[PDB]
């Protein structure tokens, strides 16, 4: 890839290095991540939407692999700790959950699967989108703050829920400022969700008791009420957030459905300024 003159490491992982980068045919500045190693993808391309960063192109070439994304500037972690002394505006955190909820119902009703939301995947622009990025598609220190509990107990197989999960997380934390669930192991992050959200049971989540890793001497948490949760949401908001957290995965609301909720009848699209 001397067809790209670099600008900048955008960012490095396990599994590859990202470069903002110009083509210096096109001009065009993308972000080009580099996998290193030891088509279904490429259906993706024709995959665009107002919310998901796009991906432009899939190359395989001196044995590497390259994707190369459209480029933003900014991610919500960082905006986020630049708002941390004010907050970010209800509007604008109403209009980015709503913004994330139509990304998601675009790629589940596709049924591509992201796995990993964080405010470091979300990128924002000036025009006031938020974009769905990072999807992990490689896979055919990591935060574990935003895991969906079926993830944490060992399911191998999850579905679309796991996304609504940790976009709750993610809502919650854009309205507190703190990280909702700052586990720092995966049992830790575990029992930080059952000591505030109660230890689950069959009662409201059946079959959580046959999850690979689930055990039975689980310490026994009761709920805490929501109230403490998201102060200073309004009901419609948590409402909503307690949707989007629920234990079950077949009771946890969908993207589309989320989209019709009454937290959302005076939805706008605000600008940031960045
Ligand atoms: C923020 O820092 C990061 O980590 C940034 C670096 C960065 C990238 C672009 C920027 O503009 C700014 C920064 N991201 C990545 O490395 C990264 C990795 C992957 C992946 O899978 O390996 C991505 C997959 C897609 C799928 C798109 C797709 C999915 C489903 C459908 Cl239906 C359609 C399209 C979108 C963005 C992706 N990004």
């Amino acid at each position: 890839m001397e067809n790209f003159q670099k600008v900048e490491k955008i960012g490095e992982g396990t599994y590859g290095v990202v470069y903002k980068a110009r083509n210096k045919l096109t001009g065009e500045v993308v972000a080009l991540k580099k996998i290193r190693l030891d088509r279904e993808i490429s259906l993706l391309k024709e995959l665009n939407h107002p919310n998901i960063v796009k991906l432009l192109d899939v190359i395989h070439t001196e044995n590497k692999l390259y994707l190369v994304f459209e480029f933003l500037h900014q991610d919500l972690k960082k905006f986020m700790d630049a708002s941390a002394l004010t907050g970010i505006p209800l509007p604008l955190i109403k209009s980015y959950l709503f913004q994330l909820l139509q990304g998601l119902a675009f790629c589940h009703s596709h049924r591509v699967l992201h796995r990993d939301l964080k405010p470091q995947n979300l990128l924002i622009n000036t025009e006031g989108a938020i974009k769905l990025a990072d999807f992990g598609l490689a896979r055919a220190v990591v935060t574990l703050w935003y895991r969906a509990p079926e993830i944490l107990l060992g399911c191998k197989y999850y579905s679309t829920a796991v996304d609504i999960w940790s976009l709750g997380c993610i809502f919650a934390e854009m309205v507190t400022r703190r990280a909702l669930f700052p586990g720092d192991s995966e049992i830790d992050q575990l029992f930080r969700i059952f000591r505030t959200l109660g230890t689950p049971d069959e009662v409201v989540w059946p079959g959580v008791t046959s999850m690979p890793d689930y055990k039975p001497s689980f310490p026994k948490w009761a709920r805490q009420d929501f109230s403490k949760v998201v102060p200073p949401l309004d009901e419609d908001g948590r409402s909503l957030l307690s949707q989007m957290l629920h234990y079950d995965p077949n009771k946890r609301i969908s993207a589309k459905a989320a989209l019709a909720h009454p937290f959302f009848q005076d939805v706008t699209k605000p600008v940031p300024h960045l």
